[PDB]
């Protein structure tokens, strides 16, 4: 409910899907013959939240589906995301027909289909997965991010010399790979200045690569790099906790601790994204496209003096607090800081079962322990045991055990 709090307006879109039994029904049908042809695409989001035998073959017949056509293409392409939501190993024959084919991006959601399978791939199928590899950068960054994830190590003579490509997100990718499946954990330091790159793009890929490497040493440099927290959150988790076992070791439990509080104060920002201490520049980089410049704003925001800081921060609450970007940087100061004039923010954003705003109960639930919100203990207690997410879970832990 944070839509009654705003100024802005977010809109969900809504699509009501099918049943299971007609969604088996349209999902092979030409779209020239069916009532509502739209039905088409949403049978195969629908199997792919199925469970039964008859389901997944018929997503199997989805997923080769005669490509003459683009109807059947996009079907196609659902068809192949739900095989790999459907994490069946029976799949595994139809996604490697597509790595054969011409649209392209049905070949790059097979590759991640079959990564998310886990399933053991054979000698022949590393082989096939290892022509997609040579297709243009973007496509050549999925199938060896693919390699590295289901380890797959037969293939280190075609993923090394990639080390020196070019372009930073297929090399990145590489020396990932090397790190985690080949064990030379020294391909990594070409990232670390990469995760304050000017282009944005190297700096989600360094914190995405580094993660994949699983070399935790290198946690300390996700603690200060000016990238999205939930990247950042995800990579450090797969360095301490490998497993997902929702345990991080004590040893790293400060280094985890401050990369989830994402201080602006903290990260690592060039100049270029710090903005001036104005009401009106505070407000353009909270709402720029890229999270660099954003922490800036939320930098400067912090550093004005408190007086005009609640008034600002008040008129950009009521203005946008429905901007799921704007309603984390804004918890997160109030936290941060220790406002208490705006505790009610810290309370409303622990309360957000709207799962967007995320991050914002990680910034809540850090505002609660700095300014002693004992009275949420029964909504930290809540998420500590059946929060989704794992970093909100082990946040409100954390917190739990320290909030007197």
């Amino acid at each position: 409910d944070p839509n009654s709090s705003s100024m802005a307006e977010r809109f969900d879109n809504l699509v009501e899907g099918l049943t299971e039994e007609r969604a088996m029904a349209v999902i092979l049908a030409d779209p020239d013959s069916l009532e509502r042809p739209v039905d088409k695409y949403m049978a195969a989001t629908r199997l792919g939240a199925s469970n039964s035998e008859e389901s997944l073959d018929v997503l199997i017949q989805a997923a080769e589906l005669d490509p003459e056509h683009l109807f059947n293409r996009i079907t196609r392409r659902k068809a192949i995301d739900a095989l790999g939501r459907r994490k069946s190993p029976k799949a595994l024959p139809s996604l490697f027909k597509a790595l054969k084919c011409s649209d392209e991006a049905a070949v790059i959601n097979s590759v991640e289909a079959i990564t998310k399978i886990d399933a053991p791939l054979t000698e022949a199928d590393h082989e096939k997965l290892l022509e997609a590899l040579k297709g243009e950068d973007i496509q050549k960054r999925a199938v060896i991010q693919a390699f590295c994830r289901l380890g797959v190590p037969g293939v280190i003579n075609s993923i090394s010399p990639l080390q020196d490509d070019s372009n930073p997100l297929v090399a990145g990718a590489a020396r990932a790979y090397m790190s985690k499946v080949a064990l030379q954990p020294d391909g990594l330091e070409v990232l670390i200045p990469q995760l304050v790159d000017p282009i944005a793009g190297r700096r989600r890929s360094a914190v995405i690569d580094l993660g994949d490497a699983g070399d935790v040493t290198r946690l300390e440099a996700l603690v200060t790099a000016p990238v999205s927290m939930s990247l950042r959150a995800r990579s450090a988790f797969q360095l301490v906790d490998p497993d997902k076992t929702c345990q991080v070791p004590e040893k790293y439990a400060e280094l985890i601790t401050q990369l989830l509080q994402d201080n602006p104060q903290q990260l690592k920002l060039r100049k270029e994204w710090i903005c001036d201490i104005e009401p009106t520049e505070i407000e353009n980089n909270l709402q720029h496209r890229d999270e660099a410049r954003q922490y800036g704003g939320a930098s400067s925001l912090m550093a004005m003096p408190k007086a005009e800081r609640m008034i600002l921060i008040n008129e950009i609450k009521e203005k946008l607090w429905s901007d799921y970007v704007t309603h984390y940087y804004l918890t997160a100061v109030v936290g941060l800081q220790g406002l208490e004039e705006r505790s009610d923010l810290i309370r409303l954003a622990l309360a957000e079962t709207i799962p967007q705003y995320t991050k914002s109960r990680i910034a809540a639930a850090w505002g609660c322990l700095r300014l002693g919100l004992v009275d949420q203990k029964p909504l930290l207690e809540e998420l500590s045991v059946s929060a989704f997410w794992l970093p909100l879970k082990w946040t409100c832990q954390r917190v739990l055990k320290q909030l007197s």
